[PDB]
């Protein structure tokens, strides 16, 4: 499916609710932020994204706890939860999406297969999470992860 | 020219110097961060990028002064200077690139034509800047701005 078309649909839905989105990315590299900024009326629902590609950047920018990274690693439910809280609070937004994963071609040092990606969607402190394992080359994994983040948000918006 | 190939060349040069890059983007939306993360050895030279698409996000994340935005607007030499200092300091990096511009299709409210983009390259507090006006549709402007940021950095690295 087409990322720009999906993102159009989900953005109209955020604008309908008057909700503000923010994003924290690691392996997707800024491509989720890029999809949001490519929208016709970005500022009506979005203005802040971060890319925190390493453990220290997650600790520094998003205040992910050292012990969370030590125990669960950055590609984990706990880490995406803490990433989502950190960017929700920094940006003063209503919803935060955090994505942390291995795009490939290499897997995690823990054996986590390439293509594994954790997501969090944090609505005003109510966090839902999901692990996926995408197939394909690293750029395909990134594109699939960006679209999955938005398509799932589009479904969560009514539920909430 | 090809962004991935250019970025490969400039990244090898940063790694040669042992220098750390960080980035602050507005109109390019995270696509510069995306190019850096798409590199084979990103963490050797990069781990932090921000996207601050509005005036308030620049003030909030990067501490751009209110009076700088009031007097010069966000698409200005002064603003990209302050963006570059804010992200250099936040990320604890050696070099910061800040990009602020109008991708299109609309121009600035001040008459600034669509495609106008300001850049700063901040090496440890020594800032160089440049205005460009790219031709093409908004996505072409974004791609040209990302490549220009990296190609110019590649030239500044010896000079410095």
């Amino acid at each position: 499916q087409n990322t720009h078309e999906l993102t159009t649909r989900v953005a109209r839905a955020l604008i309908a609710r008057g909700w503000r989105l923010t994003t924290a990315e690691s392996c997707t590299g800024g491509n989720l932020a890029a999809a949001l900024c490519a929208q016709a009326d970005t500022a009506a629902f979005y203005d802040t994204g971060v890319v925190t590609f390493s453990d220290e950047a997650k600790r520094n920018v998003l205040q992910v706890r050292a012990e969370t990274l030590a125990v669960h690693s950055a590609v984990s439910e706990a880490c995406v939860q803490e990433m989502s809280t950190g960017i929700l609070t920094l940006a003063g937004a209503d919803i935060a999406i955090a994505i942390s994963g291995y795009a490939g071609p290499e897997g995690g040092e823990d054996g986590t297969p390439a293509g594994t990606v954790w997501f969090a969607w944090n609505f005003r402190g109510q966090i839902e999470t999901q692990r996926m394992r995408f197939t394909g080359d690293c750029e395909a994994v990134v594109a699939q992860a960006v679209r999955f983040a938005m398509a799932a948000l589009g479904e969560k918006l009514a539920h909430w």
